């Protein structure tokens, strides 16, 4: 189960560089130089990395500083051949955005949050990011009084259009993706699941641009299904990219390795993924425990990978199984697939078998077989076929 | 804070009516007559009510049977002046609807999920109603491998597409409204919040049929934050109808009384429907707790409606206040419902005080004085300003 | 994997009994008789059954219909061979408890409670049972004025007290085991975890008489870690009996067939029963989905056992794995097996390694190693060694 | 609704003092000087405060420094009247406590920190301390594996017997008090709720010096009924402390101010603990949110106590209302206090009206009248009676 860089695995800079500070503890690792970060990723397979602005460049960094933090990064990407097919913006750290960035009360404050994504939009380009990620991590509130959400989503659609407008202007190859999260570190954060971001994005000016960036662990504290989110995000056909973590329920975000937390719900994620053919990076949003060591940081980095292939395998041996095709057939998911009434309403309205006539009492006593095909599924998940 | 008509206060039959079974226990209260039910409601000044299909007329009743139950009812709302102005279709009590109506696996139980329906829109349209409820509580899983996502929100669009089909034809002033549940009964449900079904309706042939009906306890089952949905909701036109109840936090959905469960919530969700001036129904979907006798029914849902309209005469106090006007500007309420730039991009762009000059230290250390705002809104729900 | 009547796997009647009847739709499967549950279940594998009274007696049935219903199933177990090692009382279904049982504030209510709990004690005696459980799912409220929660310990302190006067006045060999659930069907359920139920035995006249049968999914209803809660039941000593299950997060309680829900929580149970030696039954107390059929039914029961060996198999090789040993010891297992002060309180206080001269950083240097721990378990788990 | 010192009212140095740090962001404010905490919170009405070691003497001060530290928070105290009634130590800041202090791992940090405990007793005592808290923040996992939960409370246990030698030993008049938490910072924290917390005492050599410090948000972070968990506390004899806030449902402890999150139980609790006649500190462990300047903090601070007054105000009107009593007496509350059978076993199996002549359908017909109170009791919250 050794990943090359054709399997696609990214990890954010912030990942295996967080120095585990948390809200009741100091750092527990050094801060790691991404040239670092960049040579022993590629060193396990992965495929490329991605960045906050700030994660790349110190903030307040001169022009200068930037160019050599750039140069740099640049080459480490090509000494290893690795990418940078997404970046994004850091609105959350600085304390300017304690009450959020593209929906802050303060209008300064909304024009500045613009203008710091605006600037990295042009580096992202630069090093060849097809995605733009925008996660509203500040954008929210703790009490009733203090944000009016309609006034709130219309400084948020304001700010979306504004940068639609920008890439347009400027003729470039990048769309964007909202990532969803319900709470944490706001009270309740703006857009809170897969949903209200998909919803969201049909009132914007252009919205052939956007798309989500799903993440596991943030659905998950919302007690929601996760391959269900994803399944909708897919058939609105907006999955842009998509954040993989392990989370054990609803509490804060743990950013556990992927594989951790809910595993067969990693099962049906990876499922899902590779059957609707999904291309996109399959990139790591995750944190190794502040517990670890940088031996501990890179053991939880390769399992991230490790934990995808080996499900890859076991999803793929479960849906190319004879008996597994037969329990489908069983379950009548191929009657799922068909139209309900190709026939047509008037068809359907005269249809006499299907009111009239229609034997219920015989319908509601045939089993569904569901369990057999869930213990199948087990089976296959576990290696005990 | 007594209720009359013109608050526009209705109920489901359903919910007075409700026998108190539970998954553990037997009913411990006698079947009401729907007639005496819209007689009782009346008297507590209620503006009218409403039913799914089986609850006016008894499953499996005969055509003669059927106009013999719709006779004494339309005789009882002309006894009292009582209204229909919503309905809706029981897809989820039989046992034939076990995997759902309209994405049920077995093809022939979704064409009679929609057969079943259609009868009930001709009824609803009969009696007034000019919103038509569509609660799909059977349509998900319990497991990963009984249910195709996609192809399940294939099945569901193709459902709607129909029934849009349907009303236009028939030249029907009714319109759709969806109500989400993230679970229970099923495992996990579709379009499991306010924003999936958001999200969803933009995909239908002919969109402008169908909103929400978004149920307090729902939203709050998955720990979302209601009026925060509401608000999305307001924000995309489409709040046809809402759900009230209570209910205290993640579990099953409890069904309590308006204003029970959680108290601030219910506070601020008052606070914006009568300040964003919502016109539909006040609809309470509750169940009296079965430790209560009929007597405890009839005071559970009278203070459905108490509780509502002090919520009501509390916002209107706080947002009346000089002094919480005061407190809002403080907070910058104003100055989040300001265009960010309406000197257009151009002008952003070229606006050295957006960044180049921007003092982000100062922008910083001002407070938001939320708190003191909080607490405003604190004294005037208690009253103890 | 297949079980055998020395697994010591056992089954409520009510589990594969259960007739689909939920709080929303009808039952989907007609009534079992417990004779025929009886010999299915043995030929599945399993070494026993449970009962509630009223599963096996029906509620008011005269003494010559208790008796006829009790020979006939003494003769289905003596067929089969199957054994009763546990049984409990229903005091939740009749509306009479609908405020509970040992705590309903109608004092004729609790004198009954008691009276029907002490017969089916007896039958429990006779059939062999060696464990007597009680789940006081009505015990507790939807509002805070109904119940005094003080007052409501004393009483249930004072029910079980009695039953533990009956049986030693008795000189029977049977002993308590108390059940905790957090909510369902009451908004909240006194002693609502494992903890508060330990605690709660503390102070019963004779404490060494009662224990704890804990259920996953009820403990995982908390968002609480289920192997935690049974590592403090064993430390007490108080791990009388289990219920095996499965439940997808903080919802309602799924009784999912065992292994489904949290499978690495499942997978760290095992390795904690087997290793403790725990020699109770294995009980599952779980509902075939009303999705199912018969055929469903028996697929589901075995299930249960299934995945109960498939992860025995798994935990033992883990914790025979040589590399794993070694890797305990990297994390400091073994070190955490060790008395932290047996030099006694003195030359703690004397030891100047211990604070003076102790090198907190070189200390907190040191990696944990628990990723790479935590990822043999992982790779043992899906059996990718 | 002015509070005074005889209020009881106190505050961490922690609370007030924090700078906003959370794990998205850096501060937002400057730190405080302890004595400049001391003077503010007296000037509005609070009793006194409560420390860690570190919040008062910076990690590693030399014994000139520390007695510096010391000098200056005692002038300030007799400067004001304040008091110090609760004292802590910090065992989950510095990164050496990563896995823990009383149970980490490592024998050495075991024994380091039950050395930095010791050392804070002695200054508690000093400054007039009664209570000593204890919140094993870090105690618990991430992983199955990395804990042994038996060693573990095998540990915890040895820690705190030690604690209790070394008090007895000295003569202190200090008692000590666990505070539990579900999860946060750790993936879960051993003993996790109250009930968890009281069994662990019962197996204590001492169980007389211990009790517990429940915190709201605490218990709520796991979905438990506060005011039901302090019951049980107060039943016990063992509420010795208690932490006062606020927390909207399941989600990362949000520290609101008291009366903020889940109004209802807030008004619940302030009942019981002024009925129970609970005569400790009632201490805010909260944050003022990181959105406040200094004039939010103090705004805050003074909430917790408004909150409380109101409440108590509120909570004494109900239980004094000749309406309530009534309707408490309706509602059976009287009979719960009584005992089940006085009468003793033997006559309770005599009595043939308490099973042979029950007639259990007339009591399961009463109804419980719990709604008319609960809506009582939400009259008299809102001052709408
Ligand atoms: O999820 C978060 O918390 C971030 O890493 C987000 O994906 C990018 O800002
Ligand atoms: O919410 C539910 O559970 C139903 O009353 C729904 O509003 C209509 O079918
Ligand atoms: O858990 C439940 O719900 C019951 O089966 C309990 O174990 C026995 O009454
Ligand atoms: O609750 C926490 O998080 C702490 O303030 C605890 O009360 C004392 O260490
Ligand atoms: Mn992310
Ligand atoms: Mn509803
Ligand atoms: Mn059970
Ligand atoms: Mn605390």
């Amino acid at each position: 189960y050794q990943p090359t860089p054709e399997d696609r695995f990214t990890f954010g800079l912030w990942t295996v560089g967080w120095q585990g500070r948390d809200p009741f503890g100091d750092a527990t690792r050094r801060a790691l130089d991404p040239v670092e970060s960049v040579q022993r990723l590629a060193e396990l397979g992965a495929h490329g990395v991605t960045f906050h602005d700030d994660d790349l460049i110190p903030f307040g960094s001169s022009d200068s500083e930037r160019e050599e933090h750039v140069k740099r990064f640049r080459q480490a990407l090509d000494d290893t051949g690795m990418k940078v097919p997404m970046a994004t913006t850091n609105l959350f750290t600085h304390p300017v955005f304690k009450d959020g960035g593209f929906t802050a009360n303060d209008r300064d404050v909304r024009r500045y949050a613009l203008r710091k994504t605006i600037r990295n939009i042009d580096l992202a380009v630069e090093l060849g990011a097809e995605t733009y990620v925008a996660w509203g991590g500040r954008e929210g509130a703790e009490s009733g009084g203090a944000k009016d959400v309609r006034d709130a989503l219309d400084r948020m659609k304001e700010a979306f259009d504004l940068l639609g407008e920008y890439v347009t202007s400027q003729g470039y190859d990048i769309r964007f993706a909202i990532e969803p999260k319900p709470n944490e570190p706001r009270g309740d954060i703006l857009l809170p699941t897969v949903g209200h971001a998909l919803a969201f994005i049909e009132r914007l000016e252009r919205p052939e641009l956007y798309g989500v960036n799903p993440e596991v662990g943030h659905e998950q504290m919302a007690g929601l299904n996760f391959p269900h989110g994803i399944a909708q995000a897919l058939w609105a056909g907006k999955l842009f990219h998509i954040d993989l973590n392990g989370q054990n329920g609803i509490k804060y975000d743990q950013d556990l390795r992927f594989g951790a937390g809910d595993l067969r719900a990693a099962f049906w994620l990876v499922d899902l993924l590779e059957s609707a053919g999904y291309s996109g990076p399959r990139h790591f949003d995750f944190k190794p425990p502040r517990t670890e060591d940088f031996d501990g940081v890179w053991a939880s980095a390769a399992g991230c990978m490790r934990n995808y292939l080996i499900l890859k395998e076991r999803a793929a041996a479960f849906r190319a199984d004879p008996e597994v095709q037969e329990a489908l057939r069983a379950s009548r998911l191929d009657e799922l697939a068909r139209p309900t009434a190709a026939d047509g309403l008037q068809a359907l309205l005269d249809d006499r078998s299907a009111f009239e006539e229609f034997d219920v009492d015989a319908a509601a006593a045939r089993g569904m077989a569901f369990e057999r095909l869930d213990q199948l599924a087990m089976d296959h998940l576990l290696g005990a076929r």
